[PDB]
Formats: structure tokens, C-alpha cells, sequence
């Protein structure tokens, strides 16, 4: 378990444009389109993406490859934030992933609604800043999701995910 194959876990893989569970239009491994209710205009952010008229369809490798940049640049945008970089380093290598995890999910929306849950993981009080996480509308919007997280930011462990 890494952090490519807990978020493809929790995305998904689907090679035509759907709609995700807030109904953004959406493809590959959980790469939001656009948050237009216009197919055109999430069919054209596709192409773009791609470099071709890929007419709301794409290959498993090019899904792959959009979720290799996807999570790259959600790492450097942890490591240009110069709030959240000292808790991201605070934290060990699992962790660090459900830290990942989170930022991906939120996207363009951020994380700073959840400044006390990152303070109480940079201060390693993990079941306090377990019960904090939960108090969100993250947790009630996608609870299955967030329990794995949770639990993976709780107990620096892939018990939420090796045995699915
Ligand atoms: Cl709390
Ligand atoms: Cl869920
Ligand atoms: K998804």
C-alpha cells in the first residue's frame, strides 16, 4: 500500500466522463473536470488535459497518467502552503498519505476549514484529532471514505485498506 493504490481505492477508474458524488462531471482516477453542469465545457477541459478530441472518452494509460500529475501537484501544493507544510512534515510516511488523500479530495475548495484537525496531528494527539475530522462535512458527505482516512490518520497504519 502507497498512495497511488489507497486513492485508486478511493477514486475509482472510469475511462467516460461521469459525474462525481458532489455531480462534477469527472473522469479516469477521480480527476475533476469542471464544476459546470455543461458536458461541452467538461468535454473540452478533457482535451485539453489529454492534448487531443478525446470526445469524453480516454485510455486506461492516459487515466493513469492525468492521476501520476494529479497527485504530484497535490503534493507540491502541501509543500508550497506555509501553514500546512509543517504538519505534512511533522507527520510519518503513512499519515502523510491520508494527508494526500485529503488534499486531493477537496481540491480547489482546500483544506483550511480544517486548520484544528491539522494542528492536532502536528501535535500527534490522534485520537483527539480523530474525533475532530469527523466533526465535518467531509465525513457526512462521504463517511466510508473518510472513516478509511481517519482511521489511516489515527493509527499510522493501512488497516482501513489491505484487507477490501
Ligand atoms: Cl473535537
Ligand atoms: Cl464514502
Ligand atoms: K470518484
Amino acid at each position: 500500500m502507497n498512495i497511488f493504490e489507497m486513492l485508486r481505492i478511493d477514486e475509482g477508474l472510469r475511462l467516460k466522463i461521469y459525474k462525481d458524488t458532489e455531480g462534477y462531471y469527472t473522469i479516469g482516477i477521480g480527476h475533476l473536470l469542471t464544476k459546470s453542469p455543461s458536458l461541452n465545457a467538461a468535454k473540452s477541459e478533457l482535451d485539453k488535459a489529454i492534448g487531443r478530441n478525446t470526445n469524453g472518452v480516454i485510455t486506461k494509460d492516459e487515466a493513469e497518467k492525468l492521476f501520476n500529475q494529479d497527485v504530484d501537484a497535490a503534493v507540491r501544493g502541501i509543500l508550497r502552503n506555509a501553514k500546512l507544510k509543517p504538519v505534512y512534515d511533522s507527520l510519518d510516511a503513512v499519515r502523510r498519505a491520508a494527508a494526500i488523500n485529503l488534499v486531493f479530495q477537496m481540491g480547489e475548495t482546500g483544506v483550511a476549514g480544517f486548520t484544528n484537525s491539522l494542528r492536532m496531528l502536528q501535535q500527534k494527539r490522534w485520537d483527539e484529532a480523530a474525533v475532530n475530522l469527523a466533526k465535518s462535512r467531509w465525513y457526512n458527505q462521504t463517511p466510508n471514505r473518510a472513516k478509511r482516512v481517519i482511521t489511516t490518520f489515527r493509527t499510522g497504519t493501512w488497516d482501513a485498506y489491505k484487507n477490501l
